[PDB]
């Protein structure tokens, strides 16, 4: 619908300690903008940079264009489901799945996060990543199902960037138009947090195109 | 403190690509020979609809005969324990990413295992269980940061014929301070001896030594 | 030393899988637009056993319209010119690296080129020669110890359907010191516009268009 | 066409970031013992600006002492020769491509070689020369679409510590049809022996053994 709403849990495990986080949020997926609220509720307070699990707190959530087939809006009522495996260009890799069902009016995520291998004085670790810069994913199909990567980064405390290539895999539920290739611009920022993250407030931007002209 | 006949108890909860299981085991081994083997079963999530040679790997380097030559950081790390993480990258994109803690009561090794595995192809060897075994292989360990890091470049042999390879990424953690050892080689060799039809029991082996390259 | 009208010289010497080929090229192309266009031309090394997709971003940022608000590296660093360095990565193991010295001589820029490809399997769409295109892209630019650096995964389409993924990773190399550029992208369509049969005599495009990602950017006045 | 002493013949033509050079080296070996050495020169652009290091696998897997239980793959393609393809992915991005295509001249094995690297961070350990020599290692090699290859994960030591790591993937191809081999394994142990103060003079060693891996193999008669 032109606005619907959202219900998450997340429970997964930084470098072997287990956290969860629940959420609640909504967003207008034909304008592609949504914002969510994010709570803490075990292995608080969180000893690692909440930026990497941003981007896996539903590409239903990004503005396609009319000549640009949508695999995403087409998978409801029934849904549809993401795989994804984040490389961060010092070895710390998080892989992270995502069920997502429809109730109503309100999409239910089940998540599973887990990461591995970072190095305990890195910007992971060690919470210097100010935020994800704005992306641009590319999408193309294999294998019947729709793949995503992207090579993006993180800005740090006092410049520079933080690397990570994304490679996720959707696969709906049931059966769909498969798009060509294309391309989905992003932007997600942490609006608002409380010294410790228990609490988040989540934006993103996301908005499809087919590149140049 | 480290005896020549130790126990092994685990359990080992994950997923691959989305779908839930547990697996327990029961295990024995000579930690001073480098040898191992342990019973498993599958709890939940069976019967598994991946090749569980994916998940052997995951199911301890102080299974691994040390020279003296050579600081042995996992036999130094008991009473208290130690912890591993790892990724486990394979060339068609599928990546495991596991976990575990492991801790000693009286003479059983206890192990924590979390296993999850995304991105693996439907018609990958994974997914169609065309695996065949592990070959052996022989794994680089080096020290960074204080800690103890372990990479090594292997493959699984297919029915076909041919090799299906993967990149491992591990990291050691002791749970207190061990005398660090220079750069060295664990020389490995993971078998299935057998199992069921849907692999809800697998009797698994290991035989594990360092080394310190030619000569 | 950026005029609307510029000219192009290169000579690409190079290999794959170890047989070593030359090529040549002479082009034109509108900066401020982000639009060049040239023809090459094979001296050595012919026919080519290789897919000649593989050369063509190889064959000069200072081609992209960059938005006023947004630090122009590339044409900052003329007269003097700039290098660049790259090393593809196609999701086979197949892997080219590639390097640019370009400088300036009047209108015209000059290159000089190497590309060095190893490991492609002989029965992958680079030595079976099924790569149709590059898709249009979007590159990733950065600053990392005071050069500016460039990322960007990207595809080629291939003769059956289907894409054969590429891991770009360019280094760009001011000879002089220049402005440093804030983290931004730049938009690329690459393509051939006309061969013949066994690729002697290639026509090659280019489209770039540099922007901030975002909410792309005329507003009634 | 295998002799216990055979010789050595090469000239290597590359670059580093864009900076080519060129080195020739003689050298001798016994195959059947899997030890060589040979002594290089460097003959265009010195003094060389990288690590030395990273030519060193670069200057043979005819020089390694095979079981009788393990198909040689390299001792059989001669008297026509081999040649290879690699790359090596050091972990801070830095990639050299490299070429040998190496031929036998009575006694004496002749190689033509071709090294590419490109994106060598400045502060990087290869361009401020803190290598301090690569661990030995232990190659796996498995047969794929007819051809050999071969992958290892290693290392070179660092002058502060720690160690710098690179991926190999190199690929073999024999000019003649041989027999293929199991999948196995091969250590190596290459060193530097001597060199003078910028590297134009180098004394460069190298021990090489297959296996099949543990249990590694008289059993007491």
């Amino acid at each position: 619908k032109p606005d619907m709403k959202i219900k998450l849990r997340m429970e997964g495990a930084v470098n072997g300690h287990p956290f969860a986080i629940e959420g609640v949020g909504l967003g207008k997926p034909f304008e592609g903008k949504q914002s969510m609220d994010l709570k803490v509720k075990e292995g608080g307070p969180l000893p690692f940079a909440y930026d990497i699990l941003t981007t896996v707190f539903n590409r239903v959530f990004a503005k396609y264009p009319e000549n640009i087939v949508d695999y995403f809006k087409q998978s409801f009522p029934e849904g549809y489901s993401w795989e994804r495996s984040m490389n961060y260009e010092d070895g710390g890799i998080c892989n992270a799945t995502n069920d997502i069902t429809l109730d109503g009016d309100c999409y239910i995520y089940e998540i599973r996060f887990d990461g591995v291998n970072f190095p305990a004085n890195g910007p992971v670790m060690q919470k210097r990543t100010v935020k994800w810069e704005p992306s641009t994913e590319k999408l193309y199909v294999r294998d019947g199902v729709l793949k995503g990567d992207v090579n993006t980064a993180l800005s740090l405390e006092g410049g520079g960037h933080y690397r990570c290539d994304f490679k996720t895999t959707y696969k709906a539920k049931k059966v769909v138009q498969l798009p060509d290739y294309h391309f989905v611009d992003h932007h997600i920022e942490i609006k608002s947090h409380d010294k410790d993250y228990s609490n988040v407030n989540l934006h993103e931007h996301a908005e499809a195109h087919s590149g140049l002209p």
